[PDB]
C-alpha cells in the first residue's frame, strides 16, 4: 500500500533477527557457503490497529499483499533469496509481527595464513532503503538470533553467531541506507590431516636421508631421485585443494623447503662421488659424517623458525 | 480459509504417512540424498459435514485453493519440496484424506569409523507449526508407511524404514511445534572391495618383501622405492572417495600401519648393507634371517588387534 | 471438469503412445538417461458429441482447461516431467485426440556382468490412478509407438523400442491402479575397447615375460616392478569409468589374474637368483626353461575358461 | 484466436530467418552447443488489413495475445527454446512481421575420423505442424540470415552460416510437417597441439632410440621401460578429451604403432643381449647395426603410409 | 502503454548508470564471469508532468506497469538477466527515476599472449532498439557508474570501471540501434606462481644437470629419464589450466625449451659413453668439460631472448 506517516519527523525502526537451521556446502577455492534459515521483522503501523473488545479476537492475521512491509535485502549473495511467508499477525496497538524461512548462497573472502590450523569469519549483510517519504532504520532482536543444535559443517567447529547491534548508516543512489553484520565463526578441524599428510611425508623424507651412510652411487640417486618423484606426487595432491593466494601460506612454505633440502642431498651425493673418483677418501668422509648430523638439526631448527614466525 | 475451531480446546491432530518410490544419489562426501516419495494427510474438518442421502454422493471432491490445509514441512531439506496434489476427498462426517506426489534432496550426517563395513540410519524430519487460534500435533499412519519393491541404492542394501510415533513437542519463535521422525537402514555392499583394492595392496607387499632373500644393495633399494611408489598411487585412489572426518577410521589406520612397515623395511636393508661393508656378514645374516619371520607375524598380530578394536 | 460417467458399470479406456526424438546423456555410474518424445493419448466423452451438419464442421478443436484429461504419470522420473500441449480435437461421436511434447531423466538399473561386450533393455513404466467415480485402465495403440531415424546414442547401438500390451492392475493407497512397460534395447559399441586397452596390456605383459631369457637380477627386476607399475596405471584408467557391483564382472576378474600373474613372476625371478647364489645353476636352469612355456600356456588356458564361464 | 482461412485452398507460407548472436560450449563428448540468435517470421493475415488514412497511421503494433501466431519448434533441441517477444507489426495489406530472441542447446553429431585436423558442419532443424483446417508451409527469407562479426567459438574458426531452400514435408503422427536446415560450418585450430603433444612425444621416441649405440643392458632397460611409462602418461592425457567412436581415427592409430615400436625395440634389446651371452658378439653387432637403420625409415614409411590413409 | 511522442522529430536520450556490487567466478577456460550490480535509468515523459502545489506532494511514485519504460538488454548474456525493480519515481516536469538490481553472466574473449603476467579488460555491452514511432538513443551518466569497495575477484586486481560516452548506432533487422561499452580492468596476481611452478622446475633442472660431473653411464640414464618424468608431471598440472589458443604463449615456448634441453642433454651423454667405449678419454673429457659450461649460459641467453621477444 504506502509506508506508515509518521507524527512529526521520526524514522521508521524495523527489528530483525536470524535464526539457523542449516548450514551446508562451504568451498574454499569459491569462498561460498549455502544457508537455511529463519528472518524476522518487526514494526509499527498505527493504521491497523483495533479494539480487542469490540472485534472480539486478541491476534489479526493478515496476508502479504494486503498490508505494507518494508523491502529487505542481503548485499552478499549471488542471486535473490527463495523466500516464502510463515505468518503475519498484527496487535492491537499496531505492531505487526513478521516471520519467513529463505535459502541463499553467500560470497565471504576467506584467509588461508595459517590454513591447517586457521580459523575463518563468516559474514551476512542486511540492508533497507529508505523511501522517499520516510527514513529506515535497522535494530537487532537479541531473543531472536540464535541457531539450531544439530546445525552442523563438514570439516569445520562452529562456535558462535552473533550480529553488530550498531547499523552503518550511508548514502548510495541519492538515498539513505541502513547495513546489519551477522558474524558466524568457525574453525577448522584440522585432526586428519596429521596421519593422512604430515607424518608419511616425515617417513618419506627420512628414507631419502638414508643415503649418508652408503658409498654405491647408483643406489643413492635412485633412493634420492625416487624420494623426489613421491614428493612431488604428494605436493600436487596437496595443491589440488588450496586455492590461489596473493601472500605466502604456512603448507607452501613447508614444500618449498622440503624442495630446497632435496636438491641439497643431491648436491650433496654428487660432491661425495666426486671426491672419491678422484682419490680423496678422507675428505668425503668428512664431509658425510658431518652432513649425517647437519640435516636433521637444521630441518628442525627451519621448522621451529617457521612455526614462530607464521604463528607467533 | 481458517482452521478449524475446537467444541472447548482440544488440540488438531493431522495423521502422517510417506511411501517411498524412488531412492538414488547418495553422496558420501556432501552426505546428501535425494528421495521422491508420497505424503499422505488427514484430519477433521466438521463445518465440510455433509447428508448422503440429500446430497446423492458419498465422497465430495474438493480443490486445494477451496478449504484449509495444514502447512507440513521437512526440517532437514536443501529447498522446499517440489510437490503437486493428487487427491482430495472428504467424508460425511468431516474426515479429510489428502495426497500429494513430492520431491527433495536430504542432509544427513554419517559415520565412517568401519567405512567399508559400515552401516547408516538416514533421517526425514516432518514439522508443523501451531496457529494463533489452535494447537496442532501430529501421528503415524502405520498402514500408510512403507516403500517399493523396486526402490534401489546404487552400492546399499536397503533394511527398512520406520517412523517413531511419539512426536516431539516444543517452543520455537514463541510458538509451539510437532516433530516426527522417519528413519532408513541401510547396509553397504562391500564385495568390490577385497578384489580390487585389498588384495592387490597384500600382493604388492608381499613382492617388496623378497629383499630379505636377497644380498643385493641396487636391487632391494630398487624393489622397496618402486613398490612404495604403487603404495602411494593406490593410497592417492582410496582417498579420493573418503571425506575427511574428525576420528580415526579402519582404512587410514591400515594405510598408516602400511606406511610405517615401509620405513622400518628400508631401514633394514640399509642396516644390513652397513653391517656387510663393514666386514660382519654373521650379523647382517642373523638379522635378515630374523626379519625374514619377524615381519609377516608382526604384520598379522597388528591387524588382529586393530579389527578388534575397530569391530570389536 | 469431471470424469465421464458410464452407462453402467464399464471402466474407461485410455488409448497411450509414446513416439522417441531424442534419447542422450547415458550415464554408466548413475544409471540415468534423458529423453525426449512425443506422448499420445486417446478416449471416449460422450458428453462432446455433436451434428457436423449443424455446425458445419467435422473436428472441433478444445483447450487443455476446458475439457476433462486424465492424469498420467511416469514411475521412474526424478522430477514431473516438462510437457507442452500440442493438439486436442474431438470427433463427432466424441472421440478425443490428445498430443503432447515432454522431456524427463529416467532411472533404470544395468546390468554390468559382461561389461564390454554387454545388452541392456531400458525401462519406461506409465501410470494412472482411478477417481472415485469411475476407474481407468491403460491400452496401447500399436499405430503410434516408434522412434525417430536420427535417434543416436553415444557409444550404443538401438535394436528395437516396443511396448508390453498387457498393463498390471493393483492397489496402492486404498485406490486402483494401471502400469504400461515400455522397453529400449540396446547394444554397446565395444570396437575401440580393443586398441585402446586390450592390446597395449597384452603388450606390457609379454615385455615382462622377456626376464625368463635374461640372468642379470637387477635387470629383471626392474623389468617385473616397472611393468607392474604400468599395470596400475592402466587398472586406474580402466576402473575410473565402471562403478561397483555387489557381483563379479570380466574386466575385474581378467586385472586380478594378471596382479596374480605379476606376483608369481617376481616369485620365480626371486627363487632363480636364490638358487644361482647358492651355487645350484642346473636346479636355475631348468626352472627358467619350465617357466618360458608354462607362463604364456597357463595365461591361455585361463583366458578361455574365464570367457567360457562369463558367456557360456 | 483461430488461424486465417484461405481463399479457396492455397497453403499458408511462413517466411523464416535465424542471425546469429552468440554461440559458445561446444562440448566434443556430449556433442552439443550452445546458441544465442533473433527469430524472424512473417505472413500474410487479411483479417489484420486497415486503411492508412482512415486511421492515419502506417503501422499498427499488436500484442502476442492477441493475433494468430503459428507455432514453430525446433527438433533437436534439449528442451524448449527459453524466447522472450521483441517486436510485432502489421502492414496495411495484412502482412505481419514477427521477432524475437531466444536461447537453446543443440544436439549434432560429429566425425572424429580426422580429430586434430577436422571439420564439421552443425544442424539445427525447425518444423511446423499443420492444423486441421489449413496446410502452413516454411520458406527462408536470404535478406534475414546471417551471424555476428563478433561470434566466437573457443578453439573453432567461423566459416558460413546458411540455409537449405528446399523444406522437406512429410507426414508424421496423422498431420503434415515441414522441416527447413541451417548449416554451420566451422574448422578446428590445431596450432597447439603441434608444440604440445605431437613433439615431446617424438623426442621420448627418440630418446628411448638411443639404445642401439649403447651395449649395457641394465641402461637399455631402464631407458626403454621409463620412455614407455612417458608414453603411458601421454597417451592418457591425450584420450582425456577425445570421446569413444565405433570406427578408427588418426591419433589412435598413431598411438597403436608407437606401442608396436616399443614392444619390438624391447625384443630387439632382449635378443642382442642374449647373443652377447652365447659368446657370438658379431651376430648382435651385425643386428645393432641393421636396426639403427631399420628403426627411423620404418617409422616415417609408416606415417607416410597412415597419413595418405586418412586423408587421401 | 505507448512511447511519449516528440514535439516535431527529436530522438528520446536514456541515460544509463551501472554501479557494481559483486564479481565472482572469472572461468579462463570458458572466458566468463558473473556480475551483480544495479541498473539505472532516466528519460523524459511529458504526460506524467503534474503541478506540486495542487498535488500536494513533490515526488510520485508509479509501478512498472502502469508507465511506458524502454526495453533495455544486454549485448553478450547467455541469459536474461534476473531483474527485479526497486523504485520508480516521476519529477514535477516529467524526469523519470528508474532503478533495479540485476544478476548476469558475461562472455568476454581473454590474451593469454603473457599468461602469469597479463592483463584482461572485460565488456557490458547495452544496447535499445527503436520503436516504430521514435527514435532512441543511449547516453551516460557519470555520477551513476561505479563499484563497491568490497568488490573483490579471486586471483585478480580490479583497477577501474569506466564507460565509452559515445554510443554506436547502426542498423540491424530494418531498424536502429544504440550500443554503450563499459569496460573493467583487471590484472591478474602472479605471486603464487614463482615457489610454486618456477623454483621447483629450475631445482630439478639443475639436479638433472649434475650428470656432467660424472663418468658412471647408469647414474647419468638413471639421473636424465627420472627428471624428464618429474617434468611431463610438472607439465601435466601446468597445463589443466591453460587452455588452447591458436597463438603461442610465454609458458608453452619454455615448456617446448626445456624439453628440447632435456633432448640434448641425453644425446651428450650417449656421445660421452661411445667415445669412453671407443678408448677415447681425452675428447669425451674435453666434451664433458665444454658442456658443463654451455648448458647453463646458452638457457640464460634463450630465456632472455624469449623474455624480450614476448614482454618488449
Ligand atoms: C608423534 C605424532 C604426534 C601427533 C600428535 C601431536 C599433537 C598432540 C596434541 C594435539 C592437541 O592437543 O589437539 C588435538 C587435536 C584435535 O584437533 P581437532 O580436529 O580440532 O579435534 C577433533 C578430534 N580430537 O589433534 C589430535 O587429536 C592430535 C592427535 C593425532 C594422532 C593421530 C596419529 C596416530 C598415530 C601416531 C603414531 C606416531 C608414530
Ligand atoms: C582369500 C580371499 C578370501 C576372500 C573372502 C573372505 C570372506 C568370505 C566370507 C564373506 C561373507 O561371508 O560375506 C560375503 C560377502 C558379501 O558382501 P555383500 O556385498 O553384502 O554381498 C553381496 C555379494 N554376495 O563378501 C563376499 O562375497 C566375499 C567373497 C569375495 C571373493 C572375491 C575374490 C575372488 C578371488 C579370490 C582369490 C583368492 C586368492
Ligand atoms: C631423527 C629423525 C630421523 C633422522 C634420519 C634417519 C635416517 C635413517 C638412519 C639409518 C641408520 C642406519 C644405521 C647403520 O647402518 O648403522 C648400524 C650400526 C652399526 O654399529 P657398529 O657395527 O658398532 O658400527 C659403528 C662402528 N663403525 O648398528 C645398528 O644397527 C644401530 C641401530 C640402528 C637401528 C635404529 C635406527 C633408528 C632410525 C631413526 C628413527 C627415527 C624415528
Ligand atoms: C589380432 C587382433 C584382432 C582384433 C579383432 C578380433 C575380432 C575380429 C572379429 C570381430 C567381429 O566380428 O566384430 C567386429 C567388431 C565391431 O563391434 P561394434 O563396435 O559393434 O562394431 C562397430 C564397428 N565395426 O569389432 C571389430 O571391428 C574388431 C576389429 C578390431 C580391429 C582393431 C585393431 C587394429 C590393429 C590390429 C593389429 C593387430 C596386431
Ligand atoms: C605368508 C605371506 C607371504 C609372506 C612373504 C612372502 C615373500 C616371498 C617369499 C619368497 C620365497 C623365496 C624362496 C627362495 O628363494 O628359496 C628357494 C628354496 C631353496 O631351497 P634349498 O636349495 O634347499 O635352500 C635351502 C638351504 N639353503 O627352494 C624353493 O624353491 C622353495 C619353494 C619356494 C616357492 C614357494 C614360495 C611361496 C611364497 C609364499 C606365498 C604366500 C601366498
Ligand atoms: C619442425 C616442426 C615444423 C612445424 C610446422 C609444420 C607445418 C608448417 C605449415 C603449417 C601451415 O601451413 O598451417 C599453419 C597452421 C595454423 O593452423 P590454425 O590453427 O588453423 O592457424 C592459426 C594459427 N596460425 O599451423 C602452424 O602455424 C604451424 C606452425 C607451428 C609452429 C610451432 C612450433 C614452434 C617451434 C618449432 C621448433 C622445431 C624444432
Ligand atoms: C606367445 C605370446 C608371446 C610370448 C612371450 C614373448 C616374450 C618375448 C620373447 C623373447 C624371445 C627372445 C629370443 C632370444 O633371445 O633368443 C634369440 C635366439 C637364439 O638362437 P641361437 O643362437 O640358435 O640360440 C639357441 C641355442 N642356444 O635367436 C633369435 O633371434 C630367435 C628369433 C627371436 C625373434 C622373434 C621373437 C618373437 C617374439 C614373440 C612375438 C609374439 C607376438
Ligand atoms: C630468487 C627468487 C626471487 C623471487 C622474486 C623476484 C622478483 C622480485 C620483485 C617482484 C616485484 O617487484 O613484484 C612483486 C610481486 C607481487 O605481485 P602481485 O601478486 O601483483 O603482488 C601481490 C603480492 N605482493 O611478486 C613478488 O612478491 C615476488 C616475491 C616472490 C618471493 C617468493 C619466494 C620466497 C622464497 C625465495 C627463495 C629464493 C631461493
Ligand atoms: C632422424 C631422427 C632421429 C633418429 C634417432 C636419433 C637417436 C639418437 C642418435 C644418437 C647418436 C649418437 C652418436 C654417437 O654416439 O657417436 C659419436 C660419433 C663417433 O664418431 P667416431 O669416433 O669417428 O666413431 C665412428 C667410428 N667408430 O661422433 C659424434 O659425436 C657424431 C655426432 C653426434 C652428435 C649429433 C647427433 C644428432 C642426433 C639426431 C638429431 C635428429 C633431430
Ligand atoms: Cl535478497
Ligand atoms: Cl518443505
Ligand atoms: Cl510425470
Ligand atoms: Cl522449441
Ligand atoms: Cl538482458
Amino acid at each position: 500500500v504506502s509506508p506508515p506517516p509518521p507524527i512529526a519527523d521520526e524514522p521508521l525502526t524495523v527489528n530483525t533477527g536470524i535464526y539457523l537451521i542449516e548450514c551446508y556446502s562451504l568451498d574454499d577455492k569459491a569462498e561460498t557457503f549455502k544457508v537455511n534459515a529463519f528472518l524476522s521483522l518487526s514494526w509499527k503501523d498505527r493504521r491497523l490497529a483495533f479494539d480487542p473488545v469490540r472485534s472480539g479476537v486478541r491476534v489479526k492475521t493478515y496476508e502479504p499483499e494486503a498490508i505494507w512491509i518494508p523491502e529487505i535485502r542481503f548485499v552478499n549473495v549471488e542471486n535473490a533469496r527463495d523466500a516464502d511467508v510463515v505468518d503475519i499477525s498484527v496487535s492491537p496497538d499496531g505492531t505487526v509481527q513478521y516471520l519467513e524461512r529463505f535459502s541463499a548462497r553467500v560470497l565471504s573472502p576467506l584467509d588461508f595464513r595459517r590454513y591447517p590450523f586457521d580459523s575463518q569469519t563468516l559474514h551476512i549483510y542486511l540492508i533497507v532503503r529508505s523511501v522517499d517519504t520516510r527514513n529506515i532504520v535497522l535494530a537487532v532482536d537479541l531473543e531472536k538470533v540464535g541457531k539450531n543444535d544439530d546445525v552442523f559443517l563438514t570439516g569445520w567447529d562452529i562456535e558462535s553467531f552473533t550480529a553488530v547491534v550498531k547499523p552503518a548508516n550511508f548514502a548510495l543512489e541519492d538515498r539513505l541506507e541502513s547495513k546489519l553484520d551477522y558474524q558466524l565463526r568457525i574453525s577448522r578441524q584440522y585432526f586428519s590431516y596429521i596421519p593422512n599428510i604430515i607424518l608419511p611425508m616425515l617417513f618419506i623424507l627420512f628414507i631419502s636421508w638414508t643415503a649418508f651412510w652408503s658409498t654405491s652411487y647408483e643406489a643413492n640417486v635412485t633412493l634420492v631421485v625416487s624420494t623426489l618423484i613421491a614428493h612431488i606426487a604428494f605436493n600436487i595432491l596437496v595443491e589440488t585443494n588450496l586455492p590461489k593466494t596473493p601472500y605466502m601460506t604456512y603448507t607452501g612454505a613447508i614444500i618449498f623447503m622440503i624442495y630446497l633440502f632435496y636438491f641439497v642431498a643431491v648436491i650433496e651425493v654428487t660432491v661425495q662421488h666426486y671426491l672419491k673418483v678422484e682419490s680423496q677418501p678422507a675428505r668425503a668422509a668428512s664431509i658425510t659424517r658431518a652432513s649425517r648430523i647437519a640435516f636433521p638439526v637444521v630441518f628442525l631448527l627451519a621448522n621451529i623458525i617457521l612455526a614462530f614466525l607464521f604463528f607467533g
